[PDB]
Formats: C-alpha cells, sequence, structure tokens
C-alpha cells in the first residue's frame, strides 16, 4: 500500500516486532520517535535482534516491506556485550559493524520511508497514538512513549496491570 494507510503500516510492522519482545517478558518499554528528517525510530529494551541462510534473523529485516519501501533503514542492536550497526542503503545492506561495549540489550529500527513510493510521507500523530494506545492496553505494564520532533507533540501510554 502506497498511501497514508500504507505509510503508517511501516510503523505497525516495526512496532509489532518490538511489542512481541514485551509480550514474551523481555522488553519493558517501547520508544517511538517521529523525526524532523522524515524517519521513524522504534526503540525497545528487548533481547536485541540476533547478529540455512534463512536462519539469520537480520534477513527478516532485510527482506521486509519496511526495508523495501525505505530509501534507508538503520538497525542498531545492543546484544552479546556490544552495540551493533546494520545499515541498509535503498534495501542494500552494508557490512555488520561492531561498536562499543555495553551490558544492555535491545533493538533500535530507524527508517526513512521513500518519498517517491509514498505521495505523503507525513505521518499522523493521532493515528500513531491510536495504534500505540492499543499496544500498551494489550500489554499491561508496558510503557510506550511517543514523541514528534516536528511540533513537540509527546504522549506516554501505560495501563497498570
Ligand atoms: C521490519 C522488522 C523490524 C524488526 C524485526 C525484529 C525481529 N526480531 C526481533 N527480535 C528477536 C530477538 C531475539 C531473537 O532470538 C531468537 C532465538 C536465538 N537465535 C536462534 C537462531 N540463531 C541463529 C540466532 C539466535 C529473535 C528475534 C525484533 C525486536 N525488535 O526485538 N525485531 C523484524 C522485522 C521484519
Ligand atoms: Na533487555
Amino acid at each position: 500500500s502506497t498511501g497514508e494507510r500504507g505509510l503508517h503500516h511501516l510503523i505497525w510492522e516495526v512496532v509489532d516486532n518490538a511489542v512481541d519482545e514485551a509480550m514474551a517478558g523481555f522488553a519493558t518499554r517501547v520508544d517511538v520517535k517521529i523525526h524532523a528528517d522524515g524517519s521513524v525510530e522504534v526503540r525497545d529494551d528487548g533481547r536485541g535482534i540476533p547478529v540455512p541462510t534463512i536462519d539469520v534473523v537480520m534477513t527478516q529485516v532485510g527482506v521486509s516491506v519496511v526495508n523495501a519501501l525505505s530509501t534507508r533503514l538503520e538497525a542498531t542492536v545492543l546484544r552479546d556485550g556490544y552495540e551493533w550497526f546494520q545499515y541498509y542503503d535503498r534495501s542494500v545492506p552494508g557490512k555488520l559493524k561492531q561498536g562499543g561495549e555495553t551490558k544492555e540489550t535491545g533493538t533500535t529500527i530507524r527508517f526513512w520511508a521513500d518519498p517517491e513510493i509514498f505521495e505523503t510521507t507525513d505521518y499522523n500523530f493521532e493515528t500513531v497514538a491510536r495504534r500505540l494506545q492499543e499496544m500498551a492496553f494489550l500489554n499491561k505494564g508496558l510503557t510506550i512513549e511517543l514523541t514528534d520532533e516536528r511540533d513537540g507533540k509527546h504522549r506516554v501510554f501505560h495501563y497498570p496491570g
């Protein structure tokens, strides 16, 4: 889908994955940031995406609609004592970069939806908030924070168990 609905679906797919970590009791929070550069960042404190050829978990990111319909995608993993960077340039992956040391675990997915593919690229804060309100309500005790850098709109979603 190439409209505002299909654009918002890119957010739904990234968030559904982060929320799966929470359901499973690995993640406690999800942070969604709508940037001023056209990108969306989804951060969780889960296990970190692991760093046949179709046994490589990162391949699920590479083959996804989010990576296909994005000019750029940045996957940042905090796992196995290190920070890891797996970047894609127009769906094409770069080499896996091993950064600094960390005791933390988690996944950050940042994607720039293709302005040629979508005739809008303008996310709707209310639509995102509607989806994120459902994510927190289905996962009682999970904290979800939504921030929009474009206008300073901020919301916290938490339902106490
Ligand atoms: C667009 C998109 C974005 C994120 C993800 C994604 C995938 N896996 C994830 N999580 C995840 C974490 C741990 C994990 O471990 C699986 C068990 C251990 N592996 C067994 C196979 N081995 C080769 C490696 C280790 C699998 C998935 C997460 C996330 N946000 O946590 N996101 C998927 C898609 C399609
Ligand atoms: Na964690």
